[PDB]
């Protein structure tokens, strides 16, 4: 029997590897569970790791190496720029090597193009995307009565920030808010956000939507606190590890929408968090739940694949993913065939002292206040995705 070989292509060493190493932990955790159940095709699944130190260009080289080493599946998630390279190199390879197609399981790259203008049959996204993040965070705040009528959009000036801005603008009419002004700023360089905060203060808004991460999120929220800006921040990345530890009371009351919260589904979500901590050493945070749950859906798909003469057929695997659904610790996970965007619940959360599980050793944690089903969470199919089918 031919074993299934899955290549993890991630930043796996050095000072920039924090997020890649969380993907590694989630991948080894859930592929470990699938191997505990017997693997695939009567053999354990082999996990091949490729440390990419070279960004998009390095990823092209590592994808070539993985395929040459016999991987039939590539997994990655820490960078949309790298994901855009992987998904196109995989698509191009597949077109030129009919019958030998490789799958790309995208476990966390959230740029809209991956299920839109770059969508294709051998890519599957198991994580949120910009539209899911910001439609659900806005709707959750609207439903709770804390959104207000006036909003500001502030994001980083690259593909991700543009996707977030476009989403926030597009949903204003339907959800019921006004985007008073919008700003795109330099990426991961600004130390003093006070001039941007002054503009937001002048706009007299209730809510600030931002897809910012790391310093661009934290230093912006801190400048807002120092200036007495009263608006709530509506974010996608407030729960990066360390953010609450570094912001403390400055983060209290601000909002994030994510696929998981350990308090959001009673014993099921707690038991998962404790099991994950037993295996990996930490509670599953940030990017890890979506990667685990996506690989849970993947494992369910494998269970439903019929083996033919012991050779692995990635087209059969892709069709099985389209058809699969699994109950995760957060509820039902399935896959949309039109664009291969996964359908799954989203939990809108507030930083609060009243959360039972604390973040970063502080008095604060993420308190869940609204859960949307997958049907309520998934974004509309983009007019730009036209997927050629086998
Ligand atoms: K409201």
């Amino acid at each position: 029997a031919e074993p299934l070989k899955i290549a993890l292509v991630e930043t796996l060493s050095g000072p920039q590897a924090s997020t890649g190493l969380l993907y590694r932990a989630a991948v080894l955790y859930q592929l470990g569970k699938i191997n505990e159940a017997g693997g695939f095709n009567g053999e354990k699944i082999q996990i091949l790791e490729y440390d990419n130190q070279g960004g998009p260009v390095g990823a092209a080289d590592r994808v070539k190496a993985a395929i040459a080493d016999g991987a039939q599946i590539i997994v990655q998630g820490s960078s949309s720029a790298v994901a855009g390279q992987i998904t196109e190199d995989v698509r191009k390879y597949n077109l030129r090597n009919k019958g030998k197609e490789v799958l790309y399981l995208n476990l966390g790259a959230e740029a809209l193009e991956l299920t839109g203008s770059k969508c294709h049959f051998y890519h599957f996204r198991f994580s949120p995307n910009a539209a899911i993040r910001f439609k659900t965070v806005a709707q959750g705040m609207k439903d709770k009565g804390i959104l207000g009528e006036r909003a500001y959009s502030i994001n980083q000036n690259y593909s991700w920030g543009v996707d977030v801005e476009n989403t926030v603008v597009a949903n204003a009419k339907e959800i019921g808010y006004e985007v008073v002004d919008k700003t795109l700023h330099e990426v991961n360089k600004i130390q003093d956000f006070s001039p941007y905060v002054a503009k937001i203060q002048a706009a007299n808004v209730d809510t600030v939507f931002t897809g910012n991460w790391s310093n661009d999120l934290l230093l912006l929220m801190k400048a807002a606190s120092g200036a007495g800006l009263k608006a709530k921040f509506a974010t996608s990345f407030l729960d990066q590890p360390g953010n609450i530890g570094n912001a403390g009371a400055i983060a209290e009351g601000h909002i994030v929408s994510t696929p998981f919260n350990p308090e959001a589904n009673g014993e099921a979500s707690m038991a998962f968090a404790e099991d994950y901590k037993k295996v990996t050493g930490h509670y599953p945070s940030y990017v890890e739940p979506a990667a685990v749950f996506g690989l849970q859906l993947f494992g369910e798909a494998l269970k439903n694949v019929k083996p033919g003469e012991g050779k692995i057929n990635t087209t059969d695997i892709a069709l099985a993913i389209e058809n699969a659904s699994v109950k995760t610790p957060m509820g039902d996970y399935s896959m949309r065939s039109d664009d291969h965007q996964a359908k799954f619940p989203m939990v809108v959360q507030e930083v609060s002292k009243k959360a039972r599980i604390k973040a970063d050793g502080t008095e604060y944690g993420f308190l869940p206040f609204k859960t949307f089903t997958g049907d309520e969470s998934i974004d509309p199919v983009q007019e730009s995705c036209s997927m050629k089918r086998p």
